[PDB]
């Protein structure tokens, strides 16, 4: 009942406009948001709210029968024109800010929608000059968070003498989808799978990103921080966390991310010798893009030697885990689209089934086509007796067709306006991320090796199987599914 | 490449009619069967060929296209007429058999398709007089083994006595079920069912076998054993061994069987505390039989109190099972026709979850629509927090729409065609089963309690659900399955 104030700081933007502003827009029509809620847009550009309505509203999808929904969203929204570290601008921002209903008790939460050369600034005002002196003030920060070790140290040590850890929301996006947060209810509310989940059961863990698109003519951006920065330092290794971690206490956030840190410290740094790069180039016989390398984008520098394709073996050092081997694999202009949690159990222990039997193991698809299966060895079928492999499986299209499953940015900015920090990187966890990365991206850097070519369209380099291969994870192919339609 | 000769003794019932002669043509037809077989029949009635031809035809489901092969099955049948303990007639029956085709040498598959009451006389004259002195001998007995601990031990005395136990195949025949036969490298060819088969994540054990009809008009045979002899005391305490047992030396036939018996022997004498009875009634709202109760069937002697419907609480006291309940139910005119299997897990230990979660259950559905599923907790699907109950599911008619799964008979025949006695009732197994239900079975003659009514349609008599509930099944009625289609 209280009011509250959603600041999008760089209203003028990309990301404002396609994402941010139908984001809220969508929790708002929805009913999610407290009834008491503004939207203020804050840029340099001149510019009102029939501007923003212009530019944002072709990506509502809005429907004649929210035409009044829609006029009083627009009613609650504003806009102040000023410069990022302009102390007379925020203060013109603040004081607009009062002058809402209630404006002075209002919860202020203000949406960082900039690049990451502004954040210092901003923040540095906002704390100046922003914040309500009633109530709570809440700052959501993406991406980058710095580029290694000492950069991302900078940033975390200007925000945190600025604001509390209970103030800081960092997005991870993978956080925010559906079946990454089904990971901490799957392990832990089913005995199903509690006493399996360890290393006397499991072989290897296998956690993929994969798109089979490339840089799609943007690459000279992608190229200055390449695939370890943009996909495997931050959302598979998030995956791994949630994967590996104790049991929390309770699921207070920071009982939860507790035990996320908590894995993340038994990782040592990772070295060359578990590492296999890949640059992808245009296949031939494709059309259309495919044709087209990495190089081939001519906003990517000549010779380039940036990865966009990774695969990293890290090791958790501890007695749940201790020598098995986490597989993180990622890259660009891949076979297919699929981000995915695989887990490799052991063979089963005194065979007397003649060496039939192939490995269990445990798949979290995570898109597309979000899904939970357990493939496992069942009698043939039919007037046979020997093992065959086959599958138990939840797929939610088919179990859950009518079942709005929501964006992550539409669960994540929700998260914020009820205090829920579980789903957002603590510094801790930022840190210790950049620590097991920083050794080997430096060494990248210093001496610049070049990454094996892969055909756009394929697997990736066969020198990635080689490493799964040698570290434990057993591929046989025999596997056979087709779909129950 | 030997010569096989398969009698069937009592070819001229119903049983050889409709079931045992469609069956080994099924195999034939097939071409499952040794090029040299040989099928002869043997009854009292003066029948020729084309009498057996003409009677059982109809049940072959015979198509155009198997014209030939039905004339090459018929030109190698035959047929013998004699009396059951005629020694004259058994010689006549062995002189026609060495006149086959290396008669002299052929291995010898004896089906009793015969009451109970000539099994005595049948074994001895085959012994005496048509055993092969060179090829195997086997036969074939179906039940009713005996009536109790003591006439099934006379049987078993008098067949022992005359025939090794590598030529004796008892059949239990839902040990032919596709699924029954599964439960098996379910178990054990798999880590994700390994660690938790046991009493420290199992709080009970169902295992159900329902029909939705009544005695149809037949009640006076049933009358005679009751459901416990008819249904449990073989075929659910088979369901019992295979999920109990520990893990075989090797899936060799008396290696599985030792497993099963062993589980046998720590099943102390069911008491009646432990046992409910049930009688169906007939429901004035169904239509049709529905209507009927037991007593409503002529052939049923009037005041009859044999039990239509029983559940039975049993306890494996060892190692894995200590404390953990088996309950056994089973029954006529219920609300559905099912043969099941299905494991109760206990609580997750340490909830996280403010008890919102259900324990999960895995379930093996023998019949109909043979299936395995896990119900587990997912996270509630959409913008909630909460686990809700959901399930890994394996639905054979939609995974493997095309195959098809043999009957038992002739899954069963094959294999005394192949020399596996894995399927098939060693003579410890009878005897155990007999040991652990005899006492009741007496005390219930005895005192002839009478069964507690339940509607036709029915689930059966409440106390069931209340016994189950004593013993620490949990159920909530919060589970929703629809069907993916
Ligand atoms: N509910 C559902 O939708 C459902 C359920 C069951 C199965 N399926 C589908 O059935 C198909 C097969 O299932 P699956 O992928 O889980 O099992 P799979 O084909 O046996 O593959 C298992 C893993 O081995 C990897 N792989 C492929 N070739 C390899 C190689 N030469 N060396 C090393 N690793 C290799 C695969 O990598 P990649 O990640 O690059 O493929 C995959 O991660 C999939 O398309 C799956 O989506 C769908
Ligand atoms: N692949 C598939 O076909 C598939 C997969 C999943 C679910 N389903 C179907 O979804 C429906 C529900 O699944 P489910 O039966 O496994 O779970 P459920 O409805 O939660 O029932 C679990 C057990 O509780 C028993 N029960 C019902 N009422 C009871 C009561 N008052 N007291 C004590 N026990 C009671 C049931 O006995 P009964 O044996 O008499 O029912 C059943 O064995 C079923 O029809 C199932 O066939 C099908």
């Amino acid at each position: 009942s209280d009011t509250h104030i959603f600041i999008i700081m760089g209203a003028s933007g990309d990301l404002a406009k396609k994402k941010i502003y139908p984001t809220i827009w969508w929790l708002f029509r929805d009913g999610l948001l407290p009834e008491n809620t503004f939207i203020v847009g804050y840029a340099r550009s001149r510019l009102t709210v029939a501007d923003i309505r212009k530019q944002s509203e072709p990506f509502f999808k809005a429907t004649p029968e929210e035409k009044l929904k829609l006029e009083d969203f627009f009613a609650r929204n504003s806009y102040v024109a000023g410069q990022y570290d302009d102390a007379a601008s925020y203060q013109r921002l603040n004081s607009h800010m009062n002058a809402l209903h209630l404006g002075s008790q209002a919860n202020r939460l203000f949406y960082l929608a900039l690049p990451p050369t502004v954040y210092e600034a901003v923040t540095k005002n906002i704390h100046e000059s922003c914040m309500s002196q009633i109530g709570w003030n809440r700052i959501i920060v993406e991406k980058p968070f710095g580029r290694d070790l000492q950069s991302s140290d900078r940033l975390s040590n200007h925000i945190s003498s600025l604001f509390r850890e209970d103030q800081i929301y960092r997005i991870d996006h993978y956080l925010g989808k559906e079946m990454v947060q089904n990971l901490m209810v799957l392990r832990f509310a089913n005995r199903i799978f509690g006493p399996i989940w360890n290393r006397d059961n499991i072989a290897c863990v296998i956690l993929t990103f994969k798109e089979p698109f490339g840089t799609e003519g943007r690459g000279g951006y992608f190229d200055e921080f390449g695939i370890i920065r943009d996909v495997m330092q931050n959302h598979l290794l998030q995956m791994l966390c949630l994967v590996a971690m104790e049991k929390p206490a309770s699921t207070n956030s920071d009982d939860v991310r507790d035990e996320k840190v908590k894995v993340l410290k038994c990782i040592s740094e990772v070295q060359a010798n578990n590492v296999v790069l890949g640059q992808y180039v245009g296949n031939p016989d494709g059309e259309g893009e495919a044709t087209k390398g990495y190089l081939d984008d001519p906003t990517v520098p000549r010779g380039s030697t940036t990865a966009t394709f990774a695969a990293v073996v890290l090791y958790v050092e501890n007695e749940r885990w201790d020598g098995v081997p986490f597989i993180l694999r990622c890259g660009k202009a891949l076979n297919e689209r699929k981000a995915e949690v695989r887990l490799q159990f052991h063979d089963v222990a005194g065979d007397i089934f003649h060496q039939q039997c192939k490995r269990n193991e445990l798949v979290i698809r995570v898109q597309p086509n979000e899904a939970v299966y357990t493939k496992m060895m069942t009698k043939k079928p039919g007037m046979f007796f020997n093992p065959e492999e086959s599958e138990l499986d939840l797929t939610y299209g088919n179990r859950y067709k009518n079942v709005k499953l929501p964006d992550a940015y539409e669960r994540l900015i929700l998260d914020v306006f009820c205090g829920s920090q579980m789903h957002f990187v603590r510094s801790d966890e930022l840190l210790e991320a950049w620590r097991i990365f920083t050794p080997l991206l430096h060494q990248i850097e210093l001496e610049k090796p070049k990454p094996i070519p892969y055909i756009y369209g394929s697997r990736g380099p066969t020198e990635a199987d080689e490493l799964m291969k040698r570290v434990g994870f057993q591929y046989e192919g025999t596997y056979k599914w087709v779909n129950p339609h």
